[PDB]
């Protein structure tokens, strides 16, 4: 039809000719052109590599050499390199073979990358490049057994990963935190995934928090809350926040808590490794140790201020001065406005992490806004009082974000879920959450006190004395909005339980009474306030009953969140047989003869006070000369 003849004679001719002159070397002159289509340049570049059965991984070299060659001053070109060698590198037979084109890639990243390359595009592929590299060199070393007795002979054998020189990590850690003001969205993004990963480590995370990295990340996310992919910046943001704020004792309890609450619930090590690769993932040594502590013998038998939440608070305040309800220019939608959406944000992350981690509500409670700083911080009611005073469309905004402060101030309440275990009723309480419990009913006291007294301060204010009624109220039943999700039950009876205690300790009821005593009842509103007053009390005392024996938007937890991680790199679940080996050379090595020669050894053996004052109670009956409705009138007989 069109050439000299179409048998598969002449179609193998023309890919031969094409294949000696065309595409294959003409590659690096056409795709920087085409960025968006590298991706699919790849695949096509594989498949004639695939045809003729030409090494892949030399052609993996050229692209380094390439990229070697290549200058600085020419982003796009560098850029759409970078990012077909990394396409390359991640189809696992060219991994197999590339080490050292790893190796040199690493070399040049360490000698050309530069902090102030971070705007430029490349450089964002770089990191890209480097996580693929670094995400397989940061798992668990896969050891060998050889003086333990096998039921199966021969085990499940991966090839060997390429692992990254210590040296050389340190100094790209070094060069990724002394990164200047970033302004471009992906650069962040990379940089905080790869931040993910460095932070596994103690001393990293702290080298994180203290370089102040984490604000200009918060500025870039605050920049481009417009953009549709602010999420994933999101996401990460959250995620390395939050392992910068854990630590090893923390994490410890994490997995000892985990490890036991698997085998509350004899199973097969690996079912317990895939179901929980993550909490492998997140210390690999403290899990192992913890399972050789716990199990014996594939079955396994039974047997110090860090700024973080100073920057998220003062970032918090600053937003909520500019306009946050209007609606943009042209069906509910509350992270319609950039502000909003930002505010959700950070109350998102505030939740969790004062929710999370003690020392989140250690940084909460000695906030400054002039940031003083003192050897020994000092209790502040700053965030407190913030919290509790400044925080149709509109109506749905405020409401959104008082259902995030009121979970914030819950969860800073409550107290944090470290090494769960079976609920124990102990009835003593951590003597630093009591300090806090103490100084923020003590504020809201205060603010009760103060907004009732004066005519002029009830008719501005009846709306936050309402708000605080209704969070002493959600305090004595420790439950929030999105909130008690995170809190683990086993302990929640004792926050449940204590903060009452701490509330009638303070003649907090009295105070509910004199504040509803101070209204004319002829306001509107005094309706609403009563009956806010009276679930208060209502709570109060129910919460007391229960106790009488003493007496007469998606949030996820911890684990939640390392599972995500894993998600985010290694989401295969199947990582975790990595960890068999060592595990085999520390339980079933010697406690297989030890325990079942224990086992032998036994066979041949065999072989109220008022809650109320005086004044309140007519302050209570107070309430008999408002006309309601019958619905209204239960609370007041209960």
């Amino acid at each position: 039809q069109y050439y000299k003849g179409c048998s598969s004679k002449e179609l193998d001719e023309l890919r031969d000719t094409f294949f000696n002159d065309g595409l294959p070397s003409r590659i690096f002159t056409v795709l920087p052109f085409y960025p968006k289509l590298v991706n699919a340049f790849a695949k096509t570049l594989l498949q004639i590599f695939t045809k003729y059965d030409e090494p892949t991984e030399v052609f993996a070299g050229r692209i380094l050499d390439r990229i070697l060659e290549t200058d600085l001053d020419d982003p796009a070109t560098l850029s759409s390199l970078i990012h077909l060698f990394g396409i390359f590198l991640n189809e696992k037979y060219i991994y197999q073979k590339a080490s050292h084109l790893m190796q040199r890639f690493i070399e040049y990243l360490e000698k050309s990358l530069k902090p102030e390359h971070v705007n430029t595009p490349w450089f964002s592929k770089a990191l890209y490049v480097y996580e693929i590299i670094l995400a397989k060199s940061e798992l668990p070393h896969l050891e060998e057994l050889s003086k333990d007795v096998l039921l199966r002979y021969p085990l499940l054998s991966m090839a060997k990963v390429f692992r990254i020189p210590d040296p050389m990590k340190q100094k790209l850690f070094d060069i990724l935190i002394r990164v200047s003001d970033i302004s471009n969205f992906y650069s962040a993004l990379a940089t905080s995934r790869i931040l993910i990963f460095y932070s596994r480590d103690e001393l990293y995370a702290n080298n994180i928090a203290r370089s102040g990295i984490l604000s200009r990340l918060l500025k870039v996310i605050g920049s481009f809350q417009k953009l549709d992919k602010i999420n994933f910046l999101e996401s990460s943001f959250l995620l390395l926040t939050r392992r910068c704020f854990e630590t090893t004792e923390n994490v410890d309890a994490l997995i000892r808590a985990e490890i036991n609450r698997s085998f509350t619930a004899v199973r097969e090590l690996t079912t317990i490794l895939e179901e929980k690769a993550h909490v492998v993932m997140r210390s690999p040594s403290q899990f192992i140790d913890v399972l050789c502590e716990t199990a014996r013998f594939y079955s396994l038998k039974r047997f110090e201020r860090t700024g973080i939440m100073h920057l998220l608070l003062s970032q918090l305040m600053a937003a909520s001065e500019k306009d946050w309800l209007s609606e943009p220019a042209n069906q509910l939608d509350p992270s319609r406005n950039p502000v909003c959406a930002y505010m959700i944000f950070l109350l998102k992350l505030l939740v969790e992490l004062v929710s999370s981690y003690n020392q989140c509500k250690f940084e909460f409670l000695t906030f400054s806004r002039r940031n003083t700083y003192a050897e020994r911080p000092r209790p502040r009611t700053t965030a407190i009082n913030f919290f509790l005073y400044r925080l149709k469309h509109e109506a749905k905004r405020r409401e959104v974000i008082g259902m995030l402060a009121r979970s914030v101030i819950i969860g800073f309440l409550a107290t944090v879920q470290d090494d769960r275990t079976t609920k124990t009723d102990v009835k003593l309480a951590d003597p630093h959450m009591n300090f806090i419990r103490k100084f923020a009913i003590e504020a809201i006291i205060k603010a009760i006190r103060n907004a009732t007294s004066s005519s002029k301060l009830l008719e501005s204010n009846h709306l936050k004395l309402d708000m605080w009624f209704r969070i002493i109220t959600s305090m004595v039943y420790v439950q929030a909005p999105y909130l008690r999700q995170l809190l683990d039950s086993n302990k929640v009876e004792a926050d449940q339980y204590q903060l009452c205690k701490l509330v009638i300790d303070l003649g907090l009821p009295s105070v509910i009474t004199e504040a509803m005593a101070s209204i004319d009842l002829n306001y509107p509103f005094s309706k609403k306030i009563f009956n806010v007053a009276v679930e208060a009390l209502n709570t109060i005392s129910s919460t007391r009953n229960n106790f009488s024996e003493h007496f007469k938007i998606i949030l996820k937890s911890t684990v939640s969140r390392w599972k995500d991680i894993f998600d985010m790199f290694y989401d295969s679940k199947t990582y975790a047989n990595c960890i068999i080996p060592t595990v085999i050379n520390r339980l079933y090595k010697v406690s297989l003869a030890l325990q079942k020669d224990l086992e032998n050894k036994r066979e041949q053996e065999k072989l109220f006070a008022p809650l109320i004052d005086r004044a309140g109670i007519a302050s209570l009956m107070k309430s008999v000369f408002i006309s309601k409705p019958y619905i209204q009138r239960e609370i007041y007989h209960e």
